[PDB]
Parts: structure tokens; sequence; C-alpha cells
């Protein structure tokens, strides 16, 4: 079944080329972190134990130029295993069969090419504009911490062997594409975060340097 | 096989709806960008606009020869750029980029004059492409004319009102004026669209 996948994975390397300002991926991840935070914040106004697993309400972004990773972590509501599998699984599972089905449905639905290419730039799936692989670690008050992985073709999920390390919340880890290396640059990340966090009701930080040796810590962006 | 996989994706891409009118949006876009580059340059290079003082986009229709002309007084392209700046085809299938012109044209002719070279003419039918120095010499001043030899089924674009509507439809946020060689009570002249 290697051929069909060759067409599939290729069909994307081409569509990903239509996006000039792929930076929007960060905007979508911020937005989701914001939603998750609003959900648990809202719940806490009715349930005094809701924040027990982790009292802070923040979004924290960090770059790992060595591993070529970008981490976006929020202490929002988090997702249960079922949620990772259905809310992310079906969303990011556009393999050989899924990809084709959406196209035929799009073919008969009348869904123009525009509406199609546009789907690549909105929501969680927009992460794939700059990443070959997305790893999602999440902990929701109603379940144990789990890990979900996908390369936009398939997805897998297993209980985090490390246990509850998030307290509550979600970390989005992006294994960046060679050409998306700019998103590993501190100056690039700070500017964008500052750009897309103007309307979040929560503090957004970026792990940064501050000079007396050079030390690193969370720098508030909004 | 590269060629194999390519055609495969091609039919697939076209197996979906796409209002071919989007070709114009793409030409308007490219013109706007060309004008931006020279506009900026003119802020540092005092005589950058010497070749042609205006910064515009003028659309002309020739229902006789079945041709659509999109001329801008942007930065233009040198012979090298013509050859170089002109995955692109597939991208064209999505109605994006220079190649979107082939969604409506069997042949595309590009005339361009850049301050650093002489006027040249580039020509292509999507398969092969040719380039030669313009016999007429420098007639654009500076800028680029995209000439589309429209496909029979695309002759609808040659209609005045159709082109005007399409232009207005995609020139709302362009930082430069866009005209269409129109007529009025008969008199003929350029008519602003944005
Ligand atoms: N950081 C997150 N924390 C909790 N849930 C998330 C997070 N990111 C995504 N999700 C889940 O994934 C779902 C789909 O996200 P996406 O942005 O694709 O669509 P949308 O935001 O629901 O519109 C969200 O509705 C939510 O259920
Ligand atoms: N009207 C024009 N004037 C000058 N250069 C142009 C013009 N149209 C196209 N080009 C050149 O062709 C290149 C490719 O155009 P295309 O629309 O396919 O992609 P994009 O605009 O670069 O994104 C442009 O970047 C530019 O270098
Ligand atoms: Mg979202
Ligand atoms: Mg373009």
């Amino acid at each position: 079944f290697a051929f069909q996948a060759e067409v599939n994975r290729m069909m994307k390397l081409i569509i990903n080329s239509l996006y000039k300002n792929k930076e929007i991926f960060l905007r979508e991840l911020i937005s989701n972190a914001s939603d998750a935070l609003d959900k648990i914040r809202l719940i806490s106004l009715t349930d005094e134990n809701a924040l027990a697993g982790n009292e802070e309400l923040t979004v924290k972004i960090k770059c790992d130029k060595e591993k070529n990773l970008l981490h976006v972590t929020d202490t929002g509501v988090g997702m249960t295993r079922e949620e990772l599998v259905k809310n992310l699984g079906t969303i990011a599972k556009s393999g050989t069969s899924e990809f084709l089905n959406k196209m035929t449905e799009a073919q008969e639905d009348g869904q123009s090419t525009s509406e199609l290419i546009g789907q690549f730039g909105v929501g969680f799936y927009s992460a794939f504009l700059v990443a070959d692989k997305v790893i999602v670690t999440s902990k929701h008050n109603n379940d144990t911490q789990h890990i979900w992985e996908s390369d936009s073709n398939e997805f897998s999920v297993i209980a985090d062997p490390r246990g509850n390390t998030l307290g509550r919340g979600t970390t989005i880890t992006l294994v960046l594409k060679e050409e998306a290396s700019d998103y590993l640059e501190l100056d690039t990340i700070k500017n964008l975060v500052k750009k897309y966090s103007q309307f979040i009701n929560f503090p957004i930080y970026v792990w940064s340097s501050k000079t007396g040796k050079t030390v690193w810590d969370w720098e508030l962006m909004n």
C-alpha cells in the first residue's frame, strides 16, 4: 500500500506550498489553549476542587533547537483519552482512505478547492503546516495523563508511562519541518506570540534568556 | 515515478470545483506585488520611476484577437528573471500563482521591461517556453504585460462588464489603481475599478 500513500503524502507537500504565512498555526494553537483555559476557569467558578490538579492558569511556549521541537503548554481543562482519540484522532487522521473520502465528499458537496486548502490553515490540523509530527500530552481531571501521536496520516495513543506530570492541561509538541526552522528562533516566537495573544484572558509566557551569566526563564508576552 | 504521481494528483485536483475566474485574482495580485517592489525602491532611488512615472494596472480586452492584457508599471523582470521566475503547475490547478493563467489560456505571452535590462518577450503553452528580446525595443517604459490567448470556452472574459465585475471583485485591498480600457457615450478610456 506504499504507492497510495506516496500520492497522499505528496498531495500535501504540494498544498502546504500554497500557504505563504503558515505562521497562523501558532494562532490556532494559542486559540485552543485559550479555549481550554476558559473552560476550566468557567468550571472552577462552580466547582471549588476543579483546579486541584494545578492551580496556575497559563500558556507556556518553549523552543528546543536541538531536538527541533516547539512546545505549547497550557494548564487548561485537558482532554481524556476518548477525547484525544475522537477530538484529535479523527481530525488528524487523514491517511490514504480518509484523505480520499473527504475529497469525493468535497467533490460531490461542491466544496471548492478554496474551502479545501483553507481547511489546512484552521484549527489543530494547522499544526501540520510546519510539523511532520505532532505529539500531544494531556491530563484531564476525569482521566489519567495520556500521549497522542500523529503524522497527519495515522495516530496513536497510550497512557503516559511517566504518570501525572502536567497536573492538568495540555502540551502540544511540534516536530518541525526542516523549512520551518525559523519557528525555533526565540525572536520569531516572541513576536508571533505577542501578535496572537492580544485577546487571551490568561498570561502567555515564552522561555527566554535574560542578562552575570545568561539565565533562562519565563518571559510574559501579553 | 514523479511524472506518474504528478498527473494522478493533477486529475484529482481538477476533480474538484474551482471558479476559473480566480486566474485574474492571481494576476492582479502579482501586479500589486510588482508595483510594491518598485514603489518602495522609488523611496530610496530618486529616479527609479524614470522609465514610467505611473504606478498602475491596466486591463485591456481584445475580443477580436481573443486576447486579454494585464499591464502593470511595476518593477518588471529581466531576461533572467523571465526565464527563472516564470510544483508550480499543480499549484496552478488550485487557481493560485502564475500558472493559474493556463486555466483560461492555451498560450501566455509575457512582455516585460526591468530597469536593469532591455524589454523581452516570454512565451509558453505550458509545455515549452521561449524568450527573445522585444524587436520593438522599450515600449513599456517599465513594467509587465501578461497577455492571455484565451481558451474558446473562456471567451466570456472578453466581455466588458464581466471583466469590470471580476476586477472590482478582487481589487478592493490593492494599494494601487486598477483600470479597464472601457467606453462611454462612443468614447474610450481607462476606467478606475478600486
Ligand atoms: Mg481551534
Ligand atoms: Mg502570486
